[PDB]
């Protein structure tokens, strides 16, 4: 018997000049479960200054509900995205009973109103350069670059981690044209981008 939620989206984009965002959880098993929800640090370790309403509730089988995520405090740059995590845990309402209890996490991007358009509007601006034997992605933009695809000379790059706003990330270069695509705000995939080096 397994208690996990399906989420209605693959990420949330949160306006900090606004009053909150919603997220849909669906239970599509036959049995009831208890949904618990929290918001965490970029690291997934500490708590974030947000709250979910409701934090803990019963959701009948074959059913959905919409949660409210509300920022509570915290300092956030007015000029770039800041990443957080919303986590949704399905908890249950000589013998051996057994339960599988899952915690689905998605990304929350705090996107100040000064930061404009969509990440994929400007994801093509990302520069790749060799750094000794490795690959460096340098991101001149204010959006996380959440790589859905990355290759050099057609060959695929392992350790494909996202790039923070105005920052860089490194990658193992398979031995021997950089191409890439990002996950969009809708959870679809972007047009292909391409550059040299």
């Amino acid at each position: 018997r397994v208690f996990s939620l399906h989420l209605g989206a693959t990420r949330v984009v949160y306006n900090p000049a606004s009053s909150g965002e919603t997220l849909t959880v669906i239970n599509d098993q036959d049995y009831p479960m208890l949904v618990q929800s929290e918001v965490l640090s970029e690291d997934q370790k500490s708590p974030a200054p947000f709250v979910v309403t409701p934090p803990l509730f019963r959701l009948d089988g074959q059913q959905s509900s919409r949660l409210r995520i509300v920022r509570t405090g915290g300092e956030f740059p007015p000029d770039r995205e800041s990443l957080q995590w919303i986590c949704v845990k399905g908890i249950p309402p000589v013998s051996l009973n057994v339960q599988l209890s899952v915690s689905s996490c998605i990304k929350l991007f705090v996107r100040p109103p000064a930061v404009k358009g969509r990440p994929d509007d400007v994801a093509g601006k990302v520069e790749w350069q060799r750094a000794g034997n490795r690959l460096k992605g340098v991101n001149p933009t204010p959006f996380y670059i959440n790589l859905s695809t990355l290759t050099v000379g057609g060959k695929e790059v392992k350790e494909r981690e996202y790039i923070a706003p105005f920052s860089s990330r490194e990658y193992p270069l398979p031995a021997g044209k950089v191409q890439w695509k990002v996950i969009t705000d809708y959870g679809g995939t972007s047009k292909q981008f391409e550059a040299e080096l």
